């Protein structure tokens, strides 16, 4: 299934929304105004999902929890845990490298 | 006390866990590491509704695109309309004015 001319135009024009949508949040806190904008664009359960996220992230970088408190803790079974896994194996080294330093 | 213990618990540490959220991505915008910090953290689905979020919102301030074309161009049906409309009302007019200024121009 090559990409053809024009899934590739739609998907060059999703990746410049998205890019309209960081530049927009880019600026918004250098304004101060990033709470509030955040708050028009994500919805309650995905502002908490997000910060589930940060957790399950820490949790699986300082490698103490085991699997079971990983479930009764946050809510993270066996799948959203290898998936997490995967999406940190995926990362730029300097991100994964500076994630170490701030979240532990 | 708004709400009973349990559910302030669950509320304190939710609002808690969404401030560090907000404070990592902060620091990733200084560090020039937002891009994949938000690639870590955004499913590749959700960062296409964030993209057209901004596209709905944009055109509901802008006023020109009609009900059809919204549909028709962003997906977005009556209920959406209606949900990112009251969105919009509901959020401080610093913003709103402040999303005009960025958005518009
Ligand atoms: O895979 C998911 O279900 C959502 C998700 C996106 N980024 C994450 C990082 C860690 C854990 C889960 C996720
Ligand atoms: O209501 C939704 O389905 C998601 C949503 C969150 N913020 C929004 C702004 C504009 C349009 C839709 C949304």
């Amino acid at each position: 299934a090559q990409q053809s001319p024009y899934s590739a135009a739609m998907a060059e024009q999703r990746h410049q929304e998205w890019l309209r949508f960081v530049d927009l949040l880019k600026n918004a806190y250098q304004n101060d105004l990033h709470l509030p904008l955040l708050n028009l664009f994500l919805l309650p359960d995905e502002r908490e999902a997000l910060g589930t996220r940060v957790r399950i992230v820490e949790e699986l970088l300082r490698g103490e929890m085991s699997q079971r408190e990983l479930k009764n803790e946050l809510g993270a079974g066996i799948a959203i845990i290898t998936r997490g896994s995967n999406y940190l194996k995926a990362a730029p080294v300097e991100l994964r490298q500076w994630l170490e330093e701030v979240l532990l």
